[PDB]
Order: C-alpha cells, then structure tokens, then sequence
C-alpha cells in the first residue's frame, strides 16, 4: 500500500546502542516520485534516555540507520527491529513480511551511494531541528541522509546532534517532515 | 462534480474566519490534504482588526504570543467554541466549499495513537507537537514561532492548537504571515 | 501525470548568471490540492560557484524564476531551461513538451498576481533554509514566492541569501521540502 511506518504506539523498536532502547516512529508515504516523510523519536533505555552534559560533557549525538536491500527490504543491520516495519493496516502494521518496497526507496541518481573519486552532493542531506520534551529551548539538530551507507542498495540515516549543554533531559522529541524523490 | 473530499480547508480567500481576539479578527487559511496515512497541512495567519493586528511590544512589552484552537468531536466536526469559524471549514470544492456541513471527516483527524488525549497521571511524549517558523510582512528579520500540537484539548476527542509566540520586540508590525506546512499521522 | 520536474541528474539546468551554471532539483508532486515540492541547487560554474565575501562583500543572494502561462507551461524567460522541465517518465522526462499543468500552479486565490491598490499578504511565501556541502554552519535562506512575477499568470520565485561572511564556500545546497495549494 501506499504507507510504510512503524506503527505509531511507544513501544521499543529501534537499538541505538542496545536492543529495544529506543522507539523511532517514522512514517513514509508514497505521493508518487515523493515519500513523504514523518519522523520523531522517544529513548526509553540506555545511554541516550536522559541525556546529562554535566556528567557526559562530550554526548552530542548519535545515529539510526534504516539499511535496505534491492528490493527495499529493511535489513537486519539497521538500528530499527525489522519486525516493526511494514506497510500500514488500520493503526498497526501488515501481519506479514513485505516482499518489495523500491517505490519508498531514495533515488539512487538524486542521491547516489559514495564512490572514491566522485563529486559529492549535499542534496542527499535534509536538516531539520525538532525539540526535547516540545521545550521550544531544546533544540537537536535531525540530519537525514539518503543513501550514503556501505553494504546496502538504500539507506536512510538520522544523525541526531545537539550544541547546547543538556542536564538531566529525556531524549524525547517533537516531530519532523520532510520528503525524497522516489526511487521509482 | 467536483466534490473534493481528500481536501478539508478553510477556502483560500481571505475573508475573516476566525477569532483570536474579537470575532473575525482573523483569516486562518488552513488547508489538510489527505495523502493517506498522513495528512499534508499548509498554514498562514491574517490578523485583518483588533488588538493583534498591529503588534507593538513598546506599548505592550509582555504581548509575545497568542493561540487559535480547533476543537473536534468524535466525527471530526469543528466545535462552535473553536478559535475557527465553522461556516467555511469543509470539505473543498474547487476553490470554496462542499455545499452542505460535513459529517464525518475522521480521515483528517491527528491519530489518537500516535497523539493520546492527556490523562491524569499519564507520560506525555513530545511528538504531537510540530514546531514551525512564519515571517511577519514576509520580512526575513520577524519571526514568530507557530507551535502546532495535536489532541492535547480537553473536553473534545480531537485538537488542532496553534500557539503563536515571537522572541523579539516588535513596533508597529502588522501580524500577517509567511506558509507553512507540516505533516500528522492522520486518525485513519 | 503527477510529477512535473527536472530530472534527478547533476546535469546543468539553469542560468543564475549564464546559460546552464548550475543544476536547480524541482520536483513538483500533486498530492490533491496541494503540490509537494522538493528543490536543491548546486552551482557548477560562473560568479556564484564559489562564495567569497572577502572578494565581494555585497554579494549576499540571487534568484531563480519559474514563469509559467495561462496553461501552466514554463516561459522561455525563465532561469530554469525548457528543455529539461516536464512530467517524470522514470527517471527522465516525458520526450514531448507538456501542453497543460494547471494543475501544478500555484493558486491564484491563495496567491494573487500584484495589483495597485490590492493587499499584499505575506502568505504567497515560504522561507526554508538550506545548507552549503551540508554543513550546518553554513545555512542559506531559499524564500519562495508564488505568482508575484509580471509578464506571466504563474510563478515560483526562489530568492536565496545568507548573512553569514562565507569565504571560498561552494554553492551546492541541501534539499528543503515545502507545499503550496494549486489552482485546480
């Protein structure tokens, strides 16, 4: 169908540094040549779940990396758990595997996989800010790259960084849209 | 018949619709496209009279925000109490409205999972909330913060709420703003 | 169909200067009454290539302008290039030029062309901020502005500045998502 997503309770589905440490709810929605794109984050465990810059001066960041085979199947390399991510069915997902989802891949000539030698483009990259706990004073920084990952045909990144120095803050954020041109 | 049902808007004239302050001080002109499971939302404020019209932080020094709420029943109808006039909130066609109030329009609605209704007691998680920036007179050097958040009202099933708020002093500024668009998980 | 762009390549497109300096990524998606819109733009030559504030300390932006006619079809007056604007066919454009995309014009109720006399709101904008090489340090302003141009019934309109000193910075941008509403 024409919506991929993790369905959007708060149950753990992603590993930042250990299993089910986090929940990424990211929807994906085909408008033809556009995903259109809905990300947000909640760490519920481990080194990222309260962020305290006092203790950890030097914590500004980290990665989820969403790894995809030729035929856009989400490999088990990737930060998210591969059983969460599948089509939509009412509010939560098809109860089975998908077989193919290149129409949600990144474009791979908008945005080529790095080679040595090869001019490279920043239209891969989309910044956005979204804010810890809705604090308008909590900025982080989401930086999303298409296809910039080894050992994949796709790949959709977040580095999550921040430039303040946070104390005793949940990692829990507001939402962000964007979009990517569509592999087909 | 041109009926268009994956377009919930307040027409995209700029008749006053919507009351922050007085009666139809306002043209919200908010216009929810349906792209399945998330709805495609574009933004921008007129303030056409009374008191936010013309922001001047020199004779009101505390005045840095204000808030326009849509409250919705189990149906999706807009509620008379929201900030937003009922009478051209529909469903488009072409550029004005469906010819009769709509029913039901729970496919527009902010998904109730991905943004509870608060309880007493309950854990509340950042992501109904959307943060955007809109530029006063389009000019560069005004921005106000338009913070969107989703189904955080009480006493309706569904919410839209636009808190407006601005961090600089403003003289004599007329409060009409740039677009913006955002997305939210849409109810079906 | 429901793309009108240029094609996801690097090939030059576009005259900010002179003919084809640089590659302007439009990619127009109709979702409904709303057009999904993802632009990037890399300079490949002439006085916008390289930024050097120090050399040109008023050079602080220019323009791209998309004018289009009373059926939608971009205008030969245009920076964008005729040649490479059309409905997607893959990762190409259909062979034969498009006769009507009123469909993807910005609406003229929403957005009207200037008159004497006649209120002009703000609302006909979007502002955005795009990133030099991706780097976060090194933000441009891209304002977009629909139907403010004369000698045409439609326009797009991407005015990009910045602020900031920028010595020997490539213009080569990241990639910013807006929408507007269409006319039909």
């Amino acid at each position: 169908k024409l919506t991929l997503w993790t369905t959007p309770d708060t149950s753990p589905n992603c590993r930042i540094d250990q299993d089910k440490d986090s929940k990424l709810t990211l929807v994906l929605t085909k408008c033809g040549s556009q995903i259109l794109a809905n990300v947000s984050l909640i760490v519920v465990a481990g080194r990222y779940k309260i962020i305290n810059n006092n203790t950890n001066p030097a914590l500004k960041g980290f990665t989820i990396k969403l790894l995809f085979d030729k035929n856009g199947v989400l490999m088990e390399s990737s930060n998210l758990g591969k059983s969460y991510w599948n089509f939509r069915n009412q509010n939560s997902i098809m109860s089975t595997a998908y077989e193919k989802a290149i129409g949600f891949m990144p474009n791979l000539v908008a945005y080529p996989k790095p080679t040595t030698g090869s001019k490279k483009y920043a239209r891969d990259i989309v910044y956005g800010n979204i804010y810890l706990g809705g604090k308008p004073h909590q900025p982080v920084t989401i930086k999303t790259t298409f296809n910039q990952e080894t050992g994949c045909e796709y790949s959709i990144t977040f580095d999550f960084s921040w430039a303040k120095t946070y104390v005793n803050v949940e990692f829990e954020t507001t939402s962000f849209t964007f979009s990517y041109i569509a592999q087909e």
